[PDB]
């Protein structure tokens, strides 16, 4: 009777679409998985210890601006979607898309932060001493620009009323939208909301992220299927006599040089001046040494000269296969790597696989790699300091060396498993970033087309863009939904950590 009176009224009064069905079931599923996935990403990195880390802080954040639009701000899209008209009044019609574009502007920010972390940690040789309290300071920056640079958008947006009818006014209608003073202001304005809010960033951001990928996947990684010891036969010992028998040389202990002859990059030349000062002492009768590798001619030459001189050193100008190069590894005391330069120590980390003790220089990777109880790092460029390592060693050879061997095979195996681990991360922070540039390339085209370049004035079916607009606004909440679920794909941890949320439950 009276309530179905007034229900009726609004029937008459609201025009129904006839895809609204698909679009409030689309809307409550992306508003459910949405709310519970980011809250259950909240608490995940909240409750456990494990999950601290820059990178899961940087993904709170962005969760939490999640959790805000989908609670403030999705319902009304979702309504005036449906009803194409604003029933919240005047105050709702600025704040609701001030937070809508702030929470856009955020995420877009926290995303960009995400990724240089990942480029200052990765493709940057140094690192930065502060990571929570960097994050924290980060977080606030992003918050307090993307309040800023929306104030804009909260000033222009108004309710206007219109009232239809031929001459007498008996109905009307209220919309929210924007104000503008002139026909250059919005093209200016939106020119610039969508370079700051999708394509600088984006741009920035693949930037990055190839940096990444070539230095995480093209200039990183080491083959430990076949850089492994369980190819070597026998004892260490007789694999060494074997090498050393072969060779045509004495036992003894055995270093081992690998790399192009050069000054100033490898370090050949900083070995053999060490080689010619050791020359005079007693030790180097005791000594072995493998130089292998090609380049300089002068250098080629006065290794040569060396191995006329001495026959405890041996010269290879020879390409050598790999299975060679891996016995070597397992059977050679020492390596020595005297770089100037080395962004990865790529013959480390293969040598300390196969039980070799790295005698390197403390230059970038090599540092990285090597620890007082992996091996013997010396200042780059100094034959004295390399000369005093090598008699080092020499006197560490003399005792057991097999918990030091032990302790490079662990440490390999160590940062392999960081490397892997970071390759993995790269990953789903690709994924992130890939589907939040399909979820929001339908609106930030759709509103550059409107407002810069003013389409869809006088269009013959303005049902159709009315359709793209309400897809293109759910693809945006969706995308609040899909974050958490690529978590759960992509990360082990959120997957437990989901996992222990929906039993504790059951
Ligand atoms: C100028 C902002 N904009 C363009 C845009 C480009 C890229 C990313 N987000 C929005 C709009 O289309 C308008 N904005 C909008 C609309 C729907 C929606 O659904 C996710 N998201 C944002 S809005 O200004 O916040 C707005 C305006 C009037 C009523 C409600 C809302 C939310
Ligand atoms: C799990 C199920 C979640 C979806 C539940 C129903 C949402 C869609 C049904 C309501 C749309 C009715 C269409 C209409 O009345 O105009
Ligand atoms: C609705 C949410 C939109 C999701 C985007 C679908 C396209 C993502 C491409 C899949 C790539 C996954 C992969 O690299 O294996
Ligand atoms: C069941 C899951 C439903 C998923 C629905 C996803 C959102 C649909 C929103 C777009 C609807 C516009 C249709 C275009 C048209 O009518 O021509
Ligand atoms: C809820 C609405 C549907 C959201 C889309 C989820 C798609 C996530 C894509 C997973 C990619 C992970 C992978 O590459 O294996």
């Amino acid at each position: 009777d009276d309530e179905e009176f007034l229900r009726y009224l609004w029937r008459e009064y609201l025009h129904p679409k006839e895809y609204e069905w698909v679009l409030i079931a689309g809307y409550i599923i992306v508003f459910v998985v949405a709310l519970i996935g980011n809250v259950l990403v909240c608490v995940a990195v909240w409750k456990n210890h494990h999950m601290r880390t820059v990178t899961n802080y940087f993904i709170v954040n962005l969760s939490l601006a999640d959790v805000l639009v989908t609670i403030t701000c999705l319902p009304a899209t979702l309504v005036v979607d449906i009803t194409e008209t604003w029933f919240f009044g005047q105050s709702l019609c600025k704040v609701i898309p001030y937070l809508q574009t702030v929470s856009v502007s955020v995420s877009v920010l926290t995303l960009s932060c995400i990724a240089l972390d990942r480029w200052y940690a990765i493709c940057h040789p140094l690192m930065f001493k502060s990571t929570a309290k960097r994050a924290r300071n980060s977080i606030v920056i992003i918050w307090i620009v993307s309040c800023i640079i929306m104030i804009p958008q909260a000033i222009v947006m108004e309710c206007s009323t219109v009232f239809p009818g031929l001459a007498n006014k008996t109905t009307l209608f209220t919309v929210c939208d924007e104000r503008w003073g002139g026909e250059i202001y919005p093209k200016m304005y939106h020119i610039c909301f969508f370079l700051v809010t999708y394509m600088a960033p984006l741009c920035l951001m693949v930037l990055a992220y190839l940096q990444i990928f070539r230095k995480l996947w093209c200039r990183q990684g080491i083959d430990c299927s076949f850089w492994n010891e369980s190819y070597l036969t026998g004892s260490r010992d007789e694999r060494k006599k074997s090498l050393l028998s072969k060779f045509g040389m004495d036992e003894g202990v055995t270093f081992m040089f690998i790399g192009r002859f050069d000054r100033g990059q490898k370090g050949v030349d900083v070995l053999l001046k060490a080689i010619e000062i050791l020359s005079s002492k007693k030790e180097f009768q005791e000594m072995r040494f493998i130089i292998i590798g090609k380049g300089d001619p002068e250098l080629e030459g006065w290794a040569r000269s060396l191995e006329e001189k001495h026959g405890n050193v041996k010269v290879i100008t020879e390409m050598l296969s790999r299975e060679f190069v891996r016995e070597l590894y397992g059977s050679v005391d020492f390596v020595i790597i005297p770089s100037y330069f080395e962004p990865f120590g790529l013959v480390a980390l293969e040598a300390m696989c196969l039980g070799a003790i790295p005698i390197a220089s403390a230059v970038g990777g090599l540092r990285d790699i090597i620890t007082n109880e992996t091996g013997i790092l010396v200042k780059a460029g100094d034959p004295g300091e390399l000369a005093n390592a090598i008699l080092k060693a020499l006197e560490l050879s003399r005792s057991d060396l097999s918990k030091f061997r032990e302790n490079c095979k662990k440490r390999a195996m160590s940062f392999s498993k960081q490397i892997r681990a970071r390759r993995k991360t790269a990953r789903m922070l690709m994924v992130v970033l890939l589907v939040f540039a399909i979820c929001y390339l339908p609106i930030s085209i759709l509103n550059v087309l409107k407002r810069v370049f003013g389409m869809f004035a006088h269009t013959e079916d303005r049902e159709t863009v009315y359709a793209w607009f309400t897809f293109s606004h759910w693809l945006v909440y969706a995308n609040s939904a899909a974050n958490p679920i690529i978590y759960n794909f992509l990360s082990g941890k959120f997957r437990e950590e989901f996992k222990a949320a929906f039993s504790c439950c059951c």
